[PDB]
């Protein structure tokens, strides 16, 4: 069985003081064994110091990104061998707001995704199509030509999970069903099983990087093919917490 | 008169035990007063708490880039605020590796200096033009463009440091003379006497971005309009201790 897997993306926020708050609550917390939950926490570069010296042993701490190759001249970049010598062992790859916003094209994450690899760290690799890519009947499109652009890079899956995020229903006034999440999971799993192979479909994480909340993570967790979330804004909160419960039986 | 300055920019460089020892070495150094020289060193994100915690007082930290606003759903990015949360007082932005390789328009620049400011940081705002620019005859025409799009979106020049790349000569063959950086630190303060003020002119800093060594800081340093450095590599090593002493009479 795929092991339920909770990464919380803190986003461009926080301060030392609420750093140091939710650290603590995170350390005070009571949650599903590691053998059923592995729990993932992910600050701005400038706190990853301060988390992962403070953080509970079991939790892990991740980049929200880092350089697409070997560091030098590429000021305001953090490497992947920056990470490894913090002992930071998780980095998110790709996520919609940097292919959005700062236009990573899916080549660039995909090489991101292998080089991060490469040098020892784990990834979450995220995915996702907009509202128009939906509208337009291109979900299963946008989500296989970005996949493809990792699965083509990359050799080994092990230390890969996957975070559908339905960019779609991220501020637009749409709202994305259990159903729905479920339905692209059930796709992007099955091209996972054509295009990489049986054995990778079966035992690679897919998470859902949608809207989780207390409310909707036990529906959302259930799903056959939803293996855990990839969670915003409640990943400052106590909420978390409830979130990583999900895994409970 | 206007207080020299040496900005070390580390780039995408460094483990814990390099910042270490960097540290130690800065911290051991012994140069011209804190009334001739200004001193600031700027690592990756993930050692500024550790450097701005070890580094001597008299010399002080700055971060490679920060967001363009206020932090929120930035996956990866790093805010003026947080800087400002971890008492790191300056901020390199438009720097030639992320107007290039990143694709930092000039507008994108001007927004993010303007934002460092309104925040509190000091600012070593980046100009240059590439080889294909300076052969065209474009030299001036680039860097007044660049600089304008900082100027438009600045009201106070107190906390601003312009550093000029010789994009041109680094790393395509080409060695820039130190008669090639006043020309363009003139024009570059020419202008900024008829565009901004003459004041401003006056007290503002231009800084000589290209390659700078012990065998030329002194040359360069004596250049009516150069009133310092942004130094790359030798940022790294004990040779930035002989560049900071260009400052001295
Ligand atoms: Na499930
Ligand atoms: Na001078």
């Amino acid at each position: 069985a795929r092991k339920f897997f909770v990464g919380g993306n803190w986003k461009a926020n926080g301060t030392a003081e609420e750093v140091k708050k939710i650290v603590n609550t995170l350390n005070e917390a009571q949650v599903p064994s590691q053998d059923v939950v592995e729990v993932v926490v992910s600050p701005p570069y400038v706190f990853l110091p301060l988390v992962k010296s403070t953080l509970r042993s079991d939790f892990f701490v991740a980049a929200q990104n880092c350089w697409v190759k070997k560091g030098g001249a590429f000021t305001g970049e953090v490497s992947a061998e920056m990470l490894v010598n913090l002992d930071i062992p998780w980095v998110i790859l790709g996520h919609s707001e940097r292919r959005a916003i700062l236009n990573e094209s899916s080549e660039f994450v995909g090489d991101k995704v292998a080089y991060a690899l490469a040098q020892g760290l784990k990834v979450i690799a995220c995915v996702g199509e907009t509202l128009e890519e939906r509208e337009a009947g291109s979900t299963m499109d946008v989500v296989a030509a970005q996949t493809k652009a990792i699965a083509d890079r990359v050799t080994n899956w092990s230390n890969v999970v996957i975070a559908y995020e339905p960019v779609w229903a991220i501020g637009t006034g749409k709202v994305a069903s259990p159903a729905q999440a479920q339905e692209v999971h059930d796709e992007l799993r099955k091209w996972l099983a054509k295009n990489v192979s049986a054995d990778v479909a079966a035992t690679t994480r897919i998470i859902y990087g949608g809207s989780v909340n207390g409310g909707n993570c036990k529906e959302l967790g259930g799903q056959a093919d939803v293996d855990g979330f990839l969670v915003g804004g409640a990943s400052l909160k106590p909420e978390f917490i409830d979130i990583i419960k999900a895994a409970e039986v």
